[PDB]
């Protein structure tokens, strides 16, 4: 069907026209996001739509100079949100902050926000729009919270750049099915692991050779390890706790 | 748009027929899940397809006796996976074990797994199948990791029950748009908060009154307050660290 074709056709779009999203398109994207399943009906997230040129610019800089954060149809910031729940309880004369600060609630809010974001992404892609997630905002969350004026119990997780593509780019191959999908138990067989990872590394190296006309030939395992041990964002261990999450 | 109609039509399905998913349907669902965006191309997740009757039964018990975990077309378990990355590093003489233990990588893997799960959910719903996320497996993760034989740096997050619906249930109203969506900065205005929460509380109380015919009239505030005061899964603060996540 058309939905599965749209899902499988996905690629990140990093080049957009200057055509802004309409209020109707933004409305549809937000409603689509909200329609996602939510743990215990908590809906533990918020979406900040950034259209202010100065704020889009600041976020682009904080994200590591990503121009598709400024130049797009709209920039959405997905947040883990337990502030709604804190304030909801204060209205009833209750002061429940300690209950919102454990690892369980941090997992709940991150998963809720991510399911909503992926619904927005599929909805945007079905309309012929392009998307790109922006985790780069996590380089400087203290400054991002100042740009967005987010209160305590609110954690920006990533942005989502949405717009009319100026360049369609191309699809990136995913891990072989047998690396990701396991039947009944997790497959720890070393021979199986080496065979799948060798095959994938060759697929990726060939992909870069083809895409760059021989200019790049890196494997997936070399690429992922190179970037993992770079800007590790260790400050988040304490910073998330400062915002009221994942404590103890 | 058909995709958007499917997204907006979502409701959790908790009653399935005994018709199992075909190998082709499972293949399509897995490929759909893999097609989601992934932070730095890391694909930090694994999907365990549980078809073994004894394992589906154990997981339904561990999830708090949820029969739709056992009786469905297939039961998928979504895991945060940094074991793939640890093993790739080991086979190259690199050491990233400490970085895979930080908050940043825990967020990366939780988000990657959730985006994949929501792609699978939309793909399943577009085929006329029903889905239900199962976070209940987090009640006893030590026993869940034994059922699934997951190694270190692998964390089961939630299950996803997929199948042919035996009962279509009904939609649950979501928060008003103004409660979740903010323009440029987070809206902390108390009057705005009270007005939106009062409106939602009435929508929800009216919803339950119609759904149960006057026998249930709780507001969304009542329901969140009672959820918050529940038996907390506090053990996860230490348990996730035991699996090599969020050690910090
Ligand atoms: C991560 C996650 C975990 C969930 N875990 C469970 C569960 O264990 N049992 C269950 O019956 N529903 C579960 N749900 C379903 C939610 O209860 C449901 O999405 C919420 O009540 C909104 O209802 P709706 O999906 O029908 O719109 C979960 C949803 C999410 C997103
Ligand atoms: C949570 C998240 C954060 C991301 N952050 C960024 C980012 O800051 N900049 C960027 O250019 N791409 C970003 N991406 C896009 C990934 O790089 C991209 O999804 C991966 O390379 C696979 O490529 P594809 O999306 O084109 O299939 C992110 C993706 C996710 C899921
Ligand atoms: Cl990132
Ligand atoms: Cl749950």
């Amino acid at each position: 069907n058309n939905t599965i074709e749209t899902i499988l056709n996905h690629r990140s779009i990093r080049s957009f026209t200057d055509q802004l999203l309409t209020a109707e398109e933004i409305d549809t994207l937000v409603k689509s996001a909200q329609a996602a399943s939510t743990s215990s009906y908590v809906q533990a997230y918020s979406i900040i739509g950034v259209s202010d040129p100065e704020k889009k610019r600041e976020l682009s800089v904080l994200a590591g100079n990503q121009p598709y954060v400024e130049k797009n149809g709209h920039f959405f910031v997905f947040c883990a949100d337990l502030y709604r729940h804190q304030q909801l309880a204060e209205e009833k004369g209750e002061h429940i902050s300690e209950l919102l600060e454990n690892t369980e609630m941090f997992m709940v809010s991150l998963i809720d926000a991510a399911l909503a974001a992926q619904n927005m992404s599929i909805a945007a892609e079905s309309m012929g729009l392009g998307i790109c997630y922006i985790g780069g905002i996590r380089n400087e969350l203290d400054k991002v919270t100042e740009v967005l004026q987010t209160p305590d119990h609110v954690l920006p997780l990533f942005g989502l750049a949405v717009g009319h593509p100026a360049n369609l780019s191309g699809k990136k191959p995913r891990l072989p099915k047998q690396a990701v999908y396991h039947e009944n138990t997790y497959n720890v067989n070393t021979d199986d692991f080496r065979h799948t990872m060798n095959t994938y590394d060759k697929t990726i190296s060939d992909y870069y050779r083809e895409r760059t006309n021989g200019k790049r030939e890196e494997t997936w395992s070399d690429q992922i390890l190179n970037f993992m041990k770079q800007k590790p964002r260790t400050y988040l261990n304490d910073y998330v706790k400062e915002k009221g999450f994942n404590k103890n």
